[PDB]
Order: structure tokens, then C-alpha cells, then sequence
């Protein structure tokens, strides 16, 4: 039930979407091996994610939040960078894959910064990389990322030195408090507590 349809790179929606992965693109301490050397991108396309039944299952479910959290959903855009971008788009996020997890418990992640969920495009650590070279760092081959409508509701905050939710609270907020250019990571543990609204399709780009 889903529809793809793409944005014009003259309309300000595509705009925004592109300064937001354009500007929250950081050095990774791990020197660029699990999502490559990069300082900016080559976005190819932005196409909105229109899918009435999922749009009602995670208004239904920040509807639920908000009531708890005294009227407050909380709601966010964030990225999410996997192998899974192709069924999330259709099927929406599953949470029978929460039990992979990281650093803040099972669930389903969310960041602030576009580059940390591009190492997270060919799977944990970058897995392999692209299927057609095996580089992890591969100027050739096209990525893609959501940028998704996250509920945070009464969100658990965690710092971090870089499953249910907490009793209580919707969501986890790992926040790094050792490299301050760092942003926060998010974890839910419901997958209609997301909304995939753009699926964006990039290169990363080679520093000149
Ligand atoms: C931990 C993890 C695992 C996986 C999965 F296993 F590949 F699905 N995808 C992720 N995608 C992200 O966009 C992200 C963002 C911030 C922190 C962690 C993650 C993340
Ligand atoms: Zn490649």
C-alpha cells in the first residue's frame, strides 16, 4: 500500500531534507570504517513515503504517548540506516527485530547525526560494505536512508561514553558525553512509535 513520490530538488521540502543530512554529518572515531571517508554527500533523490494504514497505526500509537506523557508526544525527525529500509518503507518498523539491538538494549535506532545511521546502511559495522565492491567506504554505489516521525513520549535519557522501555518511559535517549560534536541516538521498543516519511537515495563523496 505504499507510494514513493518523488521530490523536485527546486521545492524547499527537498531542500530541508538535504541541509539536514548535509549538516549533521560528523567524524566517526572509528576513522571512517564501517560507513566510509566522507565530509558530505551526493543526494540522488528524495521521494516522500505515503502509506495510509502505517500513517494510522503510528498516529493511533503518538496518540496513546501523548495521553500518558500529559499531552506531549515528544516527536522528532531522525534518520535510520539499515538493511531492512526496503521492508520498513512497505511493512513498517518490526520490532521482532529490536533483539539486535546496541548500546542502549534491544529496539529499534534512531540519530540525530545522518552519518551514524550511514554505518549502519550495509548492516552492523558496516558489514561487508556494497555489494558490488565489498568497500565499505564505496564512492560508487547508491545508499539509502530514512528520515522518519519518531514518538519519544517521557524519553529515558542515558549518557552514553562514546527489550521493554524503561518502566515508565517510551524511549531511550543515548546521549555521548565524551566527543562533544557527537548528537543523540534514540531507542524505541514499539514500531509504530515510527514513521518512515522520506527515503532518500545518496553517494558518499570522496574529500577532495
Ligand atoms: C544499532 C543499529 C542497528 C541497526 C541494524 F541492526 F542494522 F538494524 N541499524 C541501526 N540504524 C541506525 O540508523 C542507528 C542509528 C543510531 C544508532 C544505532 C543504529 C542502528
Ligand atoms: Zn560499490
Amino acid at each position: 500500500g505504499t507510494i514513493l513520490i518523488d521530490l523536485s530538488p527546486d521545492d524547499k521540502e527537498f531542500q530541508s531534507v538535504e541541509e539536514e543530512m548535509q549538516s549533521t554529518v560528523r567524524e566517526h572515531r572509528d576513522g571512517g570504517h564501517a560507513g566510509g571517508i566522507f565530509n558530505r554527500y551526493n543526494i540522488l533523490k528524495i521521494q516522500k513515503v505515503c502509506n495510509k494504514k502505517l500513517w494510522e497505526r503510528y498516529t493511533h500509537r503518538r496518540k496513546e504517548v501523548s495521553e500518558e506523557n500529559h499531552n506531549h508526544a515528544n516527536e522528532r525527525m531522525l534518520f535510520h540506516g539499515s538493511p531492512f529500509v526496503n521492508a520498513i518503507i512497505h511493512k513498517g518498523f518490526d520490532e521482532r527485530h529490536a533483539y539486535i539491538g546496541g548500546m542502549f538494549g534491544a529496539g529499534i535506532y534512531f540519530a540525530e547525526n545522518s552519518s551514524k545511521s550511514n554505518q549502519y546502511v550495509y548492516g552492523i559495522g558496516g558489514g561487508t560494505g556494497c555489494p558490488v565492491h565489498k568497500d565499505r567506504s564505496c564512492y560508487i554505489c547508491h545508499r539509502q536512508l530514512l528520515f522518519c516521525r519518531v514518538t519519544l513520549g517521557k524519553s529515558f535519557l542515558q549518557f552514553s561514553a562514546m527489550a521493554h522501555s524503561p518502566p515508565g518511559h517510551h524511549s531511550v535517549t543515548g546521549r555521548p558525553s565524551v566527543n562533544g560534536l557527537a548528537l543523540a541516538e534514540y531507542v524505541i521498543y514499539r514500531g509504530e512509535q515510527a514513521y518512515p516519511e522520506y527515503l532518500i537515495t545518496y553517494q558518499i563523496m570522496r574529500p577532495e
